[PDB]
């Protein structure tokens, strides 16, 4: 097994059951409404849903968020085969996860994600399916950084052959020329300000209305 | 040892030194500036700044913002005395920590939340200390609400008889008459959205006010 491809819930070991909490929230979203867009992944898809504002770009496409903090691509695969694709048929799915994965090699991780688009490809196959790539993170030039860029070159290259699954690269240029990334896009150096969302948000908006 | 009361790093398990370059920005932010107000805590202090407006309450007071998503009291009390306190002479410090501390008792984390207030005694004598209550998390009932509760009883009878030391419940009634807390005030059910802010942070506020 590819532990990041192997499907698992996040298992409780604190006790006031959070995780499971907001999957069957999710779940009944998903009975209850008929999105055309849904978004899944870790903290960058839900707190786009705070803190970009979702609302002038996003809301209007009809669309569900479904990120939660931590989660890395096997909790992903899970949360997508045990009830947040049942009873909807969306246009498009966004995946953006996998920088969460610690302790996976790139190549591991790269296998997680392409076991989600797989995943969706089987159970809404007329959606076209989007994935972005990982940020940088980081103030200084790290090891996480390099990780990242190879993840992000594998899925590209795995993607490439695909009709109907997109990649794309929706960072501005946060890392600067002396490497450093700053506290004003990145608030601690891994989750993006208000400031730091809007080119992102930018950039896939555009791609999605090229889609739609 | 309590361990919560035992100074210590973040160690950095994942490779990028986020954690110890937040702690050096705050080191620079204080011998940089002259603060009437430090805030210091964990992810309920850092996202205040972002996600609540800081701006219009809290920065006209003349305020830092020291907050870290994770921190424990441990880590809390080892910043505080590796040079976030250096070069500055507050009015007013305030600490919120202690809802992450998983794995000690309460009698633990409360002697955590004390051995904090202590060394801001000693190092900046001069200051008003305000702690915060640890608020309810779980969407439902769970040990962590009664955890957390048995805390903010144990640090209220500690604080008590102490002439510039304030405990504030800025609780405005989260935990509903049917036990669920809502996704509206906490959107993962334990990080405050923008309206959770709104009334903590006037109670907040209001307090300060009235120290000042």
């Amino acid at each position: 097994e590819n532990p990041a491809s192997k499907p698992t819930p996040v298992q409780d070991v604190q006790g006031d059951g959070r995780w499971m909490s907001l999957h069957h929230r999710f779940v009944a979203d998903s009975k209850d409404k008929e999105p055309e867009v849904v978004f899944i992944g870790d903290s960058a898809v839900q707190l786009m849903h705070q803190c970009e504002i979702w609302r002038e770009l996003f809301s209007p496409l009809h669309a569900l968020n479904f990120g939660i903090g931590g989660d890395s691509t096997q909790h992903v695969l899970w949360r997508l085969e045990n009830g947040e694709l049942e009873h909807i048929r969306p246009k498009i799915v966004v995946v953006w996860v996998g920088t969460n994965n610690h302790g996976h090699t790139a190549e591991q991780v790269t296998g997680g994600i392409k076991a989600i688009v797989q995943l969706v490809n089987e159970r809404q196959p007329q959606a076209r399916v989007v994935v972005l790539g990982l940020l940088p993170r980081g103030q200084h030039p790290n090891p996480l950084r390099e990780k990242n860029r190879r993840v992000n070159e594998l899925v590209r290259a795995a993607l490439a052959g695909h009709p109907r699954a997109h990649f794309l690269d929706a960072d501005p240029g946060f890392v600067h020329s002396d490497g450093t990334i700053s506290h004003h896009d990145m608030y601690d150096y891994l989750h993006l300000s208000r400031l730091g969302y809007t080119p992102v948000c930018r950039a896939l908006h555009s791609l999605l209305l090229r889609l739609l």
